[PDB]
């Protein structure tokens, strides 16, 4: 129904509001336990944070963590969490390879082979996808948008990981949606950029890192 989709959109906005209030609350009492800060925001202690305790209309239960602040709902999978999880799985795999080349089977130890490992061993139903409510809110495509990693130089000491989303499950490194892992934000532009063949965040004289580019290219900006 339009009811269920609305519940999903509403919950997303809830989680973003929870995130902002937690962030503000932590900056307020900088020297007090963060889990306790999170608990009071979630429960709307003394009506201080919201008009009422945030509740998911689909009956989900909210959680929030501190690394940067992230919020989840047990009934509404969140695209930022999915991106973070993908980013960390690739980072773990890169660290594992650094101790043991054989963790990737076969002769080829490239980005596609690291991704294949992730698909075979963890994401067995394929890459996770950007939730419809996030797409509706932020003006993204009806197309299924696959949240997925690109590993730059995964066998080397300057390995980096970028998570992005496009309508392909592989073989296309151009994207208009890039997840900036450092900011907790998706970036969107209308002209796609390639995430391949260059570092997430180390610029050279002639080749700007993906991160530099998403923050400086024209038509590019933050979404959430
Ligand atoms: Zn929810």
């Amino acid at each position: 129904r339009n009811i269920e989709k609305s519940k999903a959109v509403t919950c997303l906005s809830n989680r973003e509001n929870i995130k902002t209030q937690i962030v503000i609350a932590m900056a307020e009492e900088s020297s007090k336990d963060k889990n306790e800060v999170i608990k009071e925001v979630l429960e709307n202690k003394d009506g201080k944070y919201f008009e009422t305790e945030p509740k998911c209309k689909s009956g989900g239960i909210y959680s929030a963590t501190f690394d940067k602040v992230y919020v989840t709902c047990t009934k509404h999978p969140d695209g930022i969490e999915m991106a973070r999880d993908i980013h960390q799985s690739m980072k773990d795999l890169i660290a594992s390879f650094a101790q043991d080349p054989s963790i990737i089977p076969g002769a080829s130890k490239g980005n596609d082979d690291f991704r294949k490992y992730l698909l075979d061993n963890k994401y067995k139903n394929g890459w996770p996808t950007i939730p419809d409510e996030f797409k509706a809110k932020y003006g993204l495509s009806k197309d299924t948008l696959y949240i997925q990693p690109y590993a730059y130089n995964p066998t080397k000491s300057d390995a980096t990981v970028v998570v992005f989303a496009n309508n392909k499950t592989g073989g296309n490194w151009y994207t208009s949606l890039v997840y900036d892992y450092d900011e907790g934000r998706w970036y969107k532009g209308k002209n796609g950029i390639s995430v391949a063949g260059r570092s997430w965040d180390v610029d050279t004289d002639s080749v700007k890192s993906v991160k530099t580019e998403i923050h400086s290219k024209e038509g590019w900006g933050p979404l959430n």
